[PDB]
């Protein structure tokens, strides 16, 4: 079954890919190759902050290791990090937009107006005249809405940053 994981791994994100050599650093311990034995294969998602299952685990490889080497390599720690992935309640990225909802938006109204725009100005420094301020709520206003709501305050840091 590397089909079924490969639709994930080719449809994840460039995310998976620091999230392993992360970790992965820290099993190996900068070395020329550590390959993290099938048993504590249970252990690197504990490390992950989870409820993992090192019993269950047994259970695969018994039936089948999807190699049959005994170790879990680069592929092979990859597809069980997807692996778990699948079949969850929890995936997301409305819960980081929150955030800089907040950044934008602090006060009691709950819309980035002009004056919650022109704060981008402090969040890089100072440059501009406050025609900096004037364009770029017409860049994001003037579209039939007096006002920025959620999604399209989030929609625009979703196309620059």
């Amino acid at each position: 079954m590397d089909d079924i994981y490969k639709a994930a791994v080719e449809q994840l994100t460039e995310e998976q890919k620091n999230e392993f050599k992360a970790a992965f650093d820290i099993f190996v311990l900068g070395a020329e190759d550590g390959s993290i034995s099938t048993k504590e294969l249970g252990k690197v998602m504990r490390m992950l902050g989870q409820n993992p299952t090192p019993e269950e685990l047994q259970e695969m490889i018994d039936e089948v290791d999807e190699d049959g080497s005994g170790t879990v390599d680069f592929d092979e720690f990859l597809v069980m990090m997807v692996r778990s992935m699948k079949d969850d309640s929890k995936g997301k990225s409305e819960e980081e937009l929150s955030d800089l909802f907040r950044m934008w938006d602090k006060n009691a109204d709950g819309y980035i107006d002009l004056d919650e725009l022109k704060i981008m100005l402090q969040a890089t420094g100072e440059t501009i005249t406050e025609d900096d301020i004037e364009e770029l709520m017409k860049d994001g206003d003037k579209n039939n809405d007096g006002r920025i709501d959620y999604d399209e305050f989030l929609e625009f840091m979703k196309g620059v940053e």
